[PDB]
């Protein structure tokens, strides 16, 4: 089944989904210079002072940070968005060294990892009717650079070896997804997919401009957990990045 490995990775995917091949899907290259201002795009509404994170889980593919999305705790609102999105989940893609492992790329440029925070729109009632949607999901993307540690972000480090392997979870409430962001919320925005399989052109992406560095100690844990279930060959969890599609008929508007 789907993967990043030579026998399984993303050039393998368009034949389980079709969609692989599509007209909106994700990552593309932002190239900064033929991004179009909008001067009507309105700033980002990020209020995750509420937010309830219950556990994290290896799914064998990243590892994720699932959130209570039953009431507004969460939301984004704003920038090209009608509607409260409410978050359900953020999860990380890295290399095997520091200069790739970003999905979306700044003018050719690859980070050492992204950070996808995902939201549905509440509109819909429940995520699973939300991806049936063309303006069903939003996701928020920031890149990772290696340089000082993130304190934020150690939290999440620390309990990696208690989900080493792909169905692992732990417990891990009264995380805070705040200090995870950048100091400004500037942003790209475009039309896209899932950057996974099932790859549904659903999201709206919003890209921030500015990046959150981590220190080498910090993504260097994220490269020990396991894409295999225990007992199973070790396979290393890393490059578990999809490269970048074309962009072909869509225009990035950038909110600078
Ligand atoms: C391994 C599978 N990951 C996906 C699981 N999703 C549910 C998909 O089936 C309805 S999801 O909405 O949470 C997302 S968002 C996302 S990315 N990288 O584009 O932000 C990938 C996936
Ligand atoms: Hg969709
Ligand atoms: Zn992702």
């Amino acid at each position: 089944h789907w993967g990043y490995g030579k026998h399984n990775g993303p050039e393998h995917w368009h034949k389980d989904f079709p969609i692989a091949k599509g007209e909106r899907q994700s990552p593309v290259d932002i190239d900064t210079h033929t991004a179009k201002y909008d001067p009507s795009l309105k700033p980002l509404s990020v209020s995750y002072d509420q937010a309830t994170s219950l556990r994290i889980l290896n799914n064998g593919h990243a590892f994720n940070v699932e959130f209570d999305d039953s009431q507004d705790k969460a939301v984004l609102k704003g920038g090209p968005l009608d509607g409260t999105y409410r978050l359900i989940q953020f999860h990380f893609h890295w290399g095997s060294l520091d200069g790739q492992g970003s999905e979306h790329t700044v003018d050719k440029k690859k980070y050492a990892a992204e950070l996808h925070l995902v939201h549905w729109n509440t509109k819909y009632g429940d995520f699973g009717k939300a991806v049936q949607q063309p303006d069903g999901l939003a996701v928020l993307g920031i890149f990772l650079k290696v340089g000082s540690a993130k304190p934020g972000l150690q939290k999440v480090v620390d309990v990696l070896d208690s989900i080493k392997t792909k169905g692992k979870s732990a417990d891990f409430t009264n995380f805070d997804p705040r200090g995870l962001l950048p100091e400004s919320l500037d942003y790209w925005t475009y039309p896209g997919s899932l950057t996974t399989p099932p790859l549904l052109e659903c999201v709206t992406w919003i890209v921030l401009k500015e990046p959150i560095s981590v220190s080498s100690e910090q993504v260097l844990k994220f490269r020990k957990l396991n894409f295999n279930g225990e007992g199973e060959p070790e396979e290393l969890m890393v490059d578990n990045w999809r490269p970048a599609q074309p962009l072909k008929n869509r225009q990035i508007k950038a909110s600078f």
